[PDB]
């Protein structure tokens, strides 16, 4: 699996937008709660996103969330190119989210405590989704 | 220079907050618009933060950004430690955002593009502080 595909997703809870993007080779995973579900907020997203890690090529589930201009200026900017081709982190995060729930007021910092969980949890024997990101996209570089 | 070490600082542009961090070994930047300078604010910038990157101490030119009991909740939770010790990026980012300025409408997606432009310039002959900092982070797993 390629070092630049990324998927990225919206889902809900409190009736709140949570977007979601995943490393796919790593598992790896960052969010981040919007106050809409709109192309401004994931343009945004993807210029942060595409400025931390070497963004490729990116897939997600619900493909007209790419067709606002304001996304295809951001994958024009930033060199991105979008997929089909012509886990679900989903519920495992919200399981996350609902584990540190009350350890929080607000929902955004209860889905940060769980990216957290998720990123440095090991998978192992084997290494966690964030040691696995800086090694795939390390490895890459050599 | 230890690889999970970070400084954190707010500058003013515009009317608004830019909170910057710099992993201080590679040069690599993240930064945001915040709404408010705020103990809050820092609080919540720190879990997103150490939930991608290994943070064990963040250093900062104000050091009373960190009294807040928020951020000392972030930072007990999170594993992170202070440090005083018992270029400045500032400018260097000012620059660039000045540079892009104009492709922009809101500060905040100017912000971002100079974050862009920043870690991925060649400073070779030579890697990007993006490749640095995932360079460094990977060899010191390994
Ligand atoms: C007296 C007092 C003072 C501060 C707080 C307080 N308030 C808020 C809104 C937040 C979290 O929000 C931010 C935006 C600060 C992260 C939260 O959502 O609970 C936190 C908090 C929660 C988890 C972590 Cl890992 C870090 C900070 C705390 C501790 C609570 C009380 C009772
Ligand atoms: C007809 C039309 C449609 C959309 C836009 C438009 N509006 C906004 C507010 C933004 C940027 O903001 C977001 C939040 C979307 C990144 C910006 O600040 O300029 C952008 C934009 C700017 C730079 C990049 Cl790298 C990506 C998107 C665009 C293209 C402009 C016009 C004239």
């Amino acid at each position: 699996c390629s070092p630049g595909i990324w998927q990225l997703d919206c889902t809900h809870l409190e009736g709140k937008v949570i977007l979601v993007a995943v490393h796919v080779a790593s598992g790896y995973i960052e969010a981040e709660v919007i106050p809409a579900e709109t192309g401004q907020e994931t343009a945004y997203f993807l210029l942060k996103l595409a400025g931390r890690w070497p963004v490729k090529t990116v897939h997600t589930d619900n493909g007209s969330n790419f067709t606002s201009t304001t996304v295809k200026a951001a994958c024009w900017w930033a060199g991105i190119k979008q997929e089909f081709g012509i886990e679900s982190m989903n519920k495992e995060l919200k399981k996350i989210i609902g584990q540190v729930r009350d350890q929080a007021e607000h929902l955004k910092t209860a889905v940060q405590m769980a990216v957290f969980i998720h990123n440095k949890k090991r998978k192992g024997g084997g290494y966690s989704a964030g040691e696995r990101i800086v090694d795939i996209i390390a490895t890459d570089i050599q």
